[PDB]
């Protein structure tokens, strides 16, 4: 490429393919995303170059040349999906899960404070380094770009066809990730939209107007949905302690309005004893 050298493919993302690349000018190694194909998107994604935080993957540049769009991001060597796969025999140690959740909530709290949502959080867009940091990639892209991608972290309001999003969608996705770090299994591994919704309903109970006022008027709500009873979190995420289960409960409320904010979640007793351990990362 004119301005970069292509080191290797790191992976397919929602809005396009990602390469590890070297900047010719500087020698720095970056993650270069080629957007799969809009003047709207360019100014809105360009605003994200100013959205800098220790727990957000830094958008270094937006490159619009030859009628193609590339996003240049800071490079990190591993994602949480790979790290959880690598950790599956022992599990991620609790103090590191706690550290990772705490840092991800700080990144969300920052983005949400700037009125930026993610909307598609998943383990593949959570990047880790050797220093014990975790960072969120791809904040703000879903709003700017619009429309087999994983459903597993999709808040129920999205699955029920609500055409508007709130900060709560990101808390829901993070709660699902928290559960999966603890149990070493995805919480809701749906392989279709209705399977996703019904896996949620089978665990949390079918929602109703008592726990979620307004649910029965959402666009894809059907009165014919089966009525499942709600399971105890003690069954769902053993052996997480009552602090962890209380926080997870709050992140997985049905009503987006009842779901804990990132800000409030940082103050939860679960994080009384948070620390920042060194992960064992084989690269």
């Amino acid at each position: 490429m004119e301005n970069f050298q292509k080191v290797e493919k790191i992976g397919e993302g929602t809005y396009g393919v990602v390469y590890k690349a070297r900047n010719k000018l500087t020698g720095e190694v970056v993650a270069l995303k080629k957007i799969r194909l809009p003047s709207t998107a360019i100014r809105e994604i360009s605003l994200l170059k100013e959205l800098n935080h220790p727990n957000i993957v830094k958008l270094l540049d937006v490159i619009h040349t030859e009628n193609k769009l590339y996003l240049v991001f800071e490079f990190l060597h591993q994602d949480l999906k790979k790290f959880m796969d690598a950790s599956a025999l022992t599990g991620i140690p609790l103090p590191l899960i706690k550290s990772y959740l705490f840092q991800l909530l700080q990144g969300l709290a920052f983005c949400h404070s700037h009125r930026v949502l993610h909307r598609d959080l998943k383990p593949q867009n959570l990047l880790i380094n050797t220093e014990g940091a975790i960072k969120l990639a791809d904040f703000g892209l879903a709003r700017a770009f619009g429309v087999v991608v994983t459903l597993w972290y999709r808040a129920p309001e999205i699955l029920l066809g609500c055409k508007y999003y709130s900060t709560a969608v990101d808390i829901w996705s993070l709660g699902c990730i928290f559960a999966e770090m603890v149990t070493r299994r995805a919480l809701f591994p749906g392989d279709s939209e209705i399977d996703q919704l019904f896996r949620i309903f089978r665990t949390l109970g079918t929602p109703d107007e008592v726990v979620w006022p307004g649910v029965t008027s959402m666009p894809d709500y059907k009165p014919s949905f089966p009525k499942w009873a709600r399971q105890d979190f003690s069954k769902v995420v053993p052996p997480l302690d009552e602090d962890g289960r209380s926080l997870l409960s709050q992140m997985l409320h049905y009503d987006p309005n009842k779901r804990i904010s990132a800000k409030a979640a940082l103050a939860h007793p679960f994080f009384q004893d948070v620390t920042k351990p060194v992960p064992h990362l084989r690269l």
